């Protein structure tokens, strides 16, 4: 059983995602997030190596559950006759990364840096393990205030990285490529370095670019706060109109503004234990 196992707490938050609950392991205390999510909420299913329909969610924190704490793992999962529930890690003092935008406001550029390199880190584990997340954003990024070290959630927008398009998204719009918005068609490698294009802007602006698919489409970026030249080329490049543009995970890492990182544990010495 499930509610034997777990120890349940309050209500996180709830949304199109499902409804999260804070939650203790019974055997060893454990700190855990319980995800519920509704069957017929669910358009995306895949199937489990031994034949199991689930949601593709499950399929995919599966792909990517290894030693690599740049990625939320998924420690059990249960079917219910109309739901679905999901046992995820819970680091604590945790905090979402949308969160801390909003207390702090524009990010110091050395903090913007060293979680974006993380982000980064992460997202190219999940295509590296055949996982393409369609939704990275700052409300989908955990921040692990004690280690300084940064964790993506909630896959349930996701799909298996292939080379060819898609044309099916349920992702977040102000996030989404402007090939999304005008021919409902784009590729994963470069429709995901346009979302990091959007939450680098977010980290150094405190807010997001755009906010109507005319603006997206337009592709012009306004910088509403001082950020560095070598700062404002990076974004301007992950955010190129032509999909072809935009730099790959390997020439984001090596670009100028990346370079000399601060360690997760420097991070929050300096910036976060502060
Ligand atoms: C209340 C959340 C608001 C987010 N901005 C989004 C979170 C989310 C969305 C969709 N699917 C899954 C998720 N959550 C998770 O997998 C998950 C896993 C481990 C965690 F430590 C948390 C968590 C959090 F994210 C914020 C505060 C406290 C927490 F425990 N969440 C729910």
């Amino acid at each position: 059983p499930l509610e034997s196992q777990y120890q349940v707490g309050p209500l996180l938050g709830s949304g199109g995602f499902g409804s999260v609950y804070s939650g203790i392991r019974v055997s060893d205390n454990l700190p855990v997030a319980i995800k519920h999510v509704e069957k017929d909420r669910i358009s995306d299913w895949g199937e489990l190596p031994n034949g199991t329909r689930v949601p593709m969610e499950v399929v995919l924190l599966k792909k990517v559950s290894s030693g690599f704490s740049g990625v939320i793992r998924l420690l059990d999962w249960f079917e219910r006759p109309d739901s679905f529930v999901l046992i995820l890690e819970r680091p604590e003092p945790v905090q979402d990364l949308f969160d801390f935008i909003t207390e702090r406001g524009a990010l110091q550029e050395e903090l913007a840096r060293s979680f974006f390199w993380q982000v980064l880190e992460a997202v190219r584990h999940c295509h590296n393990c055949g996982v393409l997340h369609r939704d990275i954003k700052d409300e989908n990024i955990l921040i692990d205030l004690n280690r300084g070290e940064l964790k993506l959630i909630d896959f349930g927008s996701g799909a298996l990285l292939k080379d060819t398009v898609y044309t099916d998204f349920d992702g977040t719009r102000v996030y989404s490529p402007p090939e999304w918005i005008r021919y409902h068609r784009y590729h994963g490698r470069s429709a995901a370095v346009w979302s990091l294009g959007i939450l680098l802007y977010d980290m150094v602006c405190g807010d997001i670019p755009f906010e109507h698919d005319e603006e997206i489409i337009r592709g012009q970026v306004f910088f509403r706060q001082r950020v560095s030249s070598e700062c404002q080329h990076l974004i301007r490049w992950c955010l190129a109109l032509r999909p072809s543009d935009r730099p790959t995970f390997e020439e984001i890492q090596n670009h100028p503004w990346m370079q000399d990182v601060l360690l997760p544990q420097e991070t929050a010495e300096i910036h976060l234990h502060s």
